[PDB]
């Protein structure tokens, strides 16, 4: 144990030196907190990521089924990146974006740079030139599956989309580190993600767990995200949070959830309480209270971060 722990520490250190910080971790380790991150819209997810948000200057993959919530997560990352004075770009090969929905999340759609490229290589090259400018804080690529090669589009073997991603990511990854720009690749449950799987510092699996009921009508979806890969903090953590149709991720809902999880928000049956005062009876009222009283929601948020060091 005594003489062994040194050789283990030494081995860990050599690995960390040889291959980079985060090359090996104990899963119970505390996360090493960076200066700045891009918050995701849910404190539960921010906590699951360990560093309180998405890492700067790294490749991120968000994948999941159709309408799983992965784009919503990406849009919140854009909103927050902009809300802190950043510039955003959206590389769009799907043509599915809903700007009004993005607006209600917090995206500044007017100053959002958008490109609807002709080919997969044009898409990645545009992303690259944008990244090497040093002016972007975040770029979203929607989506991996849509990055079809020129040759295929021009009617011309089958397999070079993988080769395209690989080539592009090798060049792009260096540009991202230097610029400090975060690149989010949205991906479905596909082709091209094999290289992305290794280049990405963070990989998030996004799924819908159950329908949220508004009496007997569908208000939204409880959403589950597993951080399957994480080079910035111990991986395999997961979070749940609500996405409300038309509104997005319920920030107030995650503050409550993580509130009670951390003992900062106590219970009296249906009654949610905070520092001796009542927030509301049931989650809806407690949530509705926090959007009405932004001051206390921010206090609840600040207390959760202090508690966990996020």
């Amino acid at each position: 144990t005594p003489d062994r722990e040194k050789a283990l520490e030494l081995a860990v250190a050599q690995i960390e030196k040889s291959y980079g910080k985060g090359s090996v971790m104990r899963l119970g380790d505390e996360a090493r907190q960076p200066i700045s991150v891009i918050p995701t819209g849910s404190i539960a997810l921010d906590v699951a990521l360990g560093i309180g948000g998405l890492p700067r200057g790294r490749v991120i993959e968000i994948y999941g089924p159709e309408s799983s919530g992965k784009t919503t997560v990406a849009l919140h990352a854009v909103a927050n990146a902009q809300a802190a004075g950043g510039v955003a770009a959206f590389i769009d090969a799907e043509h599915a974006l809903d700007p009004d929905y993005a607006k209600k999340l917090g995206v500044d759609t007017d100053s959002l740079l958008v490109s609807q490229p002709d080919t997969g290589e044009q898409a990645l090259e545009i992303a690259d030139m944008l990244i090497r400018s040093g002016a972007l804080d975040i770029v979203v690529i929607d989506s991996v599956a849509a990055l079809v090669p020129r040759a295929e589009l021009e009617g011309e073997h089958v397999g070079l989309q993988a080769r395209l991603m690989s080539q592009a990511l090798r060049k792009m990854t260096g540009a991202l580190n230097n610029s400090g720009t975060t690149a989010i690749f949205i991906n479905q449950l596909t082709t091209g993600g094999k290289a992305l799987k290794f280049y990405a510092s963070v990989r998030m699996d996004v799924r819908r767990v159950e329908t949220l009921k508004d009496g007997t009508n569908a208000v939204g979806n409880r959403t589950r995200v597993k951080v399957v890969k994480n080079k910035c903090s111990p991986p395999f953590k997961q979070a749940e949070f609500d996405i409300l149709y038309g509104k997005g991720i319920s920030r107030e809902g995650s503050l409550i959830d993580m509130g009670v999880d951390q003992g900062l928000i106590r219970k009296s049956g249906a009654w949610f309480t905070y520092e001796g005062e009542q927030l509301g009876q049931g989650k809806e009222n407690a949530r509705n209270f926090l959007v009405e009283n932004a001051d206390v929601a921010d206090e609840i948020e600040k207390k959760i971060k202090e508690k966990l060091g996020i």
